[PDB]
């Protein structure tokens, strides 16, 4: 099957459904964009993120300076409709080449489920949804309806080759970290890669190679689903939790400390890092959070809202989180059950997988140093494709990686800005 049934064209008429200029809630004031809802839950905005963070408002570079050297910046990308129709036919593209897999067609459906909680109330008997897990429709009347989602592919800011979630916050509670979920917003592009080097002690050292090989947007993207992915079940690993890196002599001198949920998200050696003692924490902890969302499911006796019933609900969150339904009318949760799930969200769903199922080659650690950034047109089939990438078959790419070799595949790849020295 196809995870995008319509195939897109961005200058498509607004039909209010699908394709229609939508808000985004908690993004102070702000004029309506075309969006494109290519799955259930799933919009795709081809536009710079200048939405999310009231910080975030230009595409220029601030009095900021000698801290990113792995940064790139271009005020007119994705400015025109040209751009946008090949960014959103790129990240159609590459969604289905996560489709195209059994490991995305898992993490993909993973996705879908994660619907974000309803805890936006305050009587224990009602369930109620959270007003910033939605998005503003505008309809063919005119009018604006809210609409509940959990994924969206957004452009980036400024900083074009800086990838990363965001999710809007509760004053109280903490969505990605309290077994919630929230609605993500992946800022991504498909018209850009990194370079990397096939040797291990090249890659990881910040003085040599020039980006030899390139990475597949396809791993890219699959690993920014799978952080969403722990976010939308809400159990990201707190960023303030980091591993100080000793693998690494150049990482040592600098200081430079890597994050855990990042170390999990590429899997491989790098997620051996944690240590079992905190890896056990950190299960537990989510295990209690599965615990009372069962037990809010049990207090709630009334549904706010006319979109869908209580039964309907209730069956949504005991799908999401796999909760047993017993015939008590109340729900629990099973150890085994909730183990099962964890570790197909931490360990199945990583970046490492991911390139096992593209038959790609990629970096071998996340403790590496960036090396060079192009440009890039995988629209075009010639170029790349839903099940090979950049190693079209029956052709002298297929072979040896060809195809993500910059300079043996030279016309697919332009390189931008340099990395390497500037360390
Ligand atoms: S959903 C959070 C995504 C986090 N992004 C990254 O970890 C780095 C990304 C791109 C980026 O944001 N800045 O460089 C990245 C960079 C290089 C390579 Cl080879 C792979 C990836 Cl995923």
């Amino acid at each position: 099957m196809q995870f995008v049934n319509k195939q897109f064209n961005y200058k498509d008429p607004v039909n209010g459904v699908d394709i229609a200029y939508i808000k985004i809630p908690n993004v102070g004031q702000m004029q309506p964009v075309k969006a494109f809802k290519i799955h259930n839950k799933i919009w795709v905005i081809p536009e710079r993120d200048t939405f999310t963070n009231p910080e975030e408002g230009d595409l220029n570079p601030p009095p900021e300076a000698k801290q990113v050297p792995v940064s790139y910046y271009d005020s007119t990308y994705l400015s025109t409709d040209n751009e946008k129709d090949n960014y959103l036919k790129g990240v159609t593209k590459l969604f289905e080449r996560i489709y195209s897999t059994d490991l995305g067609r898992m993490l993909l459906t993973s996705i879908v489920r994660g619907i974000p909680f309803w805890g936006g109330s305050t009587i224990d008997t009602e369930l109620k949804v959270i007003d910033t897990n939605c998005i503003n429709v505008i309809q063919p009347d005119g009018s604006y309806r809210s609409e509940e989602l959990n994924l969206v592919i957004i452009g980036p800011s400024a900083d074009i080759i800086q990838f990363e979630c965001k999710s809007f916050g509760h004053e109280v509670l903490n969505l990605t970290r309290n077994g919630y979920g929230s609605t993500q917003y992946i800022r991504f592009s498909p018209d850009f890669t990194f370079g990397f080097e096939e040797s291990l002690e090249v890659d990881t050292n910040p003085l040599l190679g020039a980006g030899k090989f390139a990475t597949d947007p396809a791993v890219t993207l699959a690993h920014e689903l799978i952080h969403a992915g722990h976010r939308l079940y809400g159990i990201a690993i707190n960023p303030n939790r980091v591993f100080k890196v000793n693998t690494n002599a150049y990482y040592e001198m600098s200081g430079l400390e890597v994050s855990f949920e990042e170390l999990r998200t590429f899997g491989g050696h790098d997620a051996k890092f944690i240590d079992s003692l905190q890896e056990n924490e950190f299960r537990l902890y989510y295990y209690n959070k599965f615990k009372d969302i069962a037990s809010t499911l049990n207090k709630a006796k009334s549904i706010v809202g006319t979109t869908a019933s209580l039964q309907y609900m209730k069956n949504v969150f005991k799908e999401k989180y796999l909760l047993s339904e017993d015939t008590s009318g109340k729900f629990s949760v099973d150890k085994l059950k909730f183990d099962k799930l964890y570790k197909m969200l931490t360990e199945i769903y990583t970046e490492d997988n991911f390139v096992k199922f593209f038959k790609v080659l990629n970096r071998k650690t996340y403790l590496n140093f960036d090396k060079a950034v192009f440009k890039i047109n995988i629209v075009p089939k010639v170029n790349y494709t839903i099940y090979d990438g950049f190693n079209l078959r029956n052709t002298n790419l297929a072979a040896n990686f060809n195809g993500q070799n910059t300079e043996i595949n030279n016309m697919n790849f332009t390189k931008l800005k340099n990395f390497t020295g500037l360390f």
